[PDB]
């Protein structure tokens, strides 16, 4: 019985105080159709690639306008905070939000993002393990460098609820041996540039699953791009433009993607566009959905309206949901 | 004009959610009754010192029960913090309470709190300056550590709301140098050989020196925080307080600092501890000289643990009856 979600990165137009009010209703507006949970990303100095890069202060305001909907981070990019204010502030939401806190964290992000916290892009891995260690020491209720302090609130109930994004087979080796969540992308390079998204990240699964703990439930996040309108015109109409800009990063960085059209970048770029009926028949061709825990569906690749993502959430929950839950 | 504002350190009787339930209930009661403000202190891994590490979260939910009330730190301990991350949450906060947050940024703190963030108390000094420096280069918009780095969201207006706590003239000419506003504390040790020194006689000094300090066209912001329990008896807001005020004079004897007699009043006048019926309250409030100077003055139990419905009512006669005297 499987999770359904709605993930921003709070990219809507507008200025960032906009952006926040927007997302906030995008996220009542999902538990008010029966999303059973909200992931918000984390961005640091760079209004496209994401505007929010407070995630558990915005959490802990959308959690006093919701009330069922579970709240968590896709993710907090550890390598680039203070672990044990992390901590704190975790420990302090998931009691402001009566339990309903999921804690995704990642490592990865643009290099220059990096210098400001004290390391560069190729210390991350390094810098993650040790902070995601000292979290987990100070949530289960270690001493913290003095015999007189222990992490106030205590959180022994948020190690259980950890997850790990990751890219690679043994990125979900690690998170599996721990337990952990396993939270795998909208999208990925390809080794063959047609290959689907499946045959990505089976494989990234098979690993998981082979390395928890006897007794651990598997925890898999497969995110999604999907932009649902009612006319099917309308949904690649609106997509197009943030398409080409999504093929022209993707090229930039060294991807190369064959084709210039819209179906070629709808296949490539892992984009889910159409009214419902188009959407729910390339989503039946992705083998992830029916191994994951948890499915959840962005807007971006695309910039839609603030409205149309109000009806995307709806025809996702109306005529996706029946389909995938 | 002066802003009335409600204090708390998160300490009511309970666990950390029910402290949390009780706090929020507590300012949007604040407000409910006519407050001007509401005040959260930031306290790490000790239960009885205060309930809270995260006051920005905590800020950010209560910010969406309510909708007039301004929102402010007193303090966050900056020595303590990555300083990046607190520019970028203060300035997220601050749009999502559109615009009602107030910042205030202290050094001290526990001796051995200081200790998991890599520093000692004896170095909060140096370390605060550098952060806060860091933190208004950030608000300003400045590049960070490179030329792509600039601080999203913006927060050009968060500069003219920081506020510094200090018990010292020297820190109050620093304050005022910069043009910050001033946090005075509900108490502060008495110079030595003067235990009985009232506490405008140690904090007027304080205003005198932040006031010469501020630069020409900067309006003066003096935060003055009191110790208040005011209940409909007198002798029940009497009977409350004397557990905690009898805590209270404890630890400040194991500090090493001087507390004459052992009676109530002496608690009362020495921890500057303003307790009983409004009357009362009135009366010794209207000899704290002060409170005349004071932009913003703020009240909180503590000394005092009563209940959440005695601090709830104490809340509503200090609305009632105290703040005509003081507004």
């Amino acid at each position: 019985p499987k999770r359904l979600g709605f993930f921003t990165r709070l990219l809507d137009q507008g200025s960032a105080q906009t952006r926040y009010r927007l997302a906030a209703e995008q996220i009542r507006h999902a538990e008010r159709v029966g999303f059973d949970s909200a992931w918000i990303a984390q961005h640091h100095f760079h209004e496209q690639e994401g505007g929010l890069p407070s995630p558990l202060v915005f959490l802990a305001h959308v959690a006093a306008q919701t009330d069922r909907i579970r709240l968590g981070t896709a993710i907090i990019t550890l390598p680039m905070e203070n672990p044990l204010r992390v901590a704190e502030d975790a420990a302090v939401l998931d009691l402001l939000t009566d339990g309903r806190l999921e804690v995704g964290f990642g490592s990865g992000g643009t290099p220059t993002s990096f210098l400001p916290f004290g390391l560069t892009s190729e210390q991350r891995g390094a810098v993650f393990a040790d902070h995601l260690h000292l979290i987990h020491s100070a949530w289960r209720g270690d001493t913290l460098s003095h015999p007189d302090n222990h992490l106030y609130p205590p959180a022994p109930q948020l190690a259980a609820r950890i997850w790990i994004a990751t890219f690679s087979v043994e990125g979900a080796i690690r998170a599996g041996q721990a337990g952990h969540g396993l939270m795998l992308s909208r999208t990925q390079p390809r080794p063959e540039p047609r290959l689907p998204l499946d045959a990505i990240q089976n494989p990234i699964i098979d690993a998981y699953l082979s390395a928890l703990p006897d007794g651990v439930a598997p925890r898999i996040l497969a995110s999604r791009t999907a932009f649902v309108a009612d006319s099917h015109a309308h949904a690649l109409q609106v997509a197009e433009p943030g398409l080409r800009k999504q093929a022209a990063q993707h090229r930039e960085a060294g991807h190369r993607i064959e084709g210039d059209s819209v179906t070629d970048y709808l296949q490539q770029l892992d984009a889910h566009v159409g009214d419902p009926e188009h959407v729910i028949a390339s989503l039946a061709q992705d083998s992830v959905l029916a191994r994951a825990t948890d499915i959840s569906f962005q807007v971006h690749s695309v910039e839609p309206s603030h409205r149309d993502t109000l009806r995307s959430i709806e025809l996702i929950a109306q005529h996706i949901a029946p389909h995938i839950r």
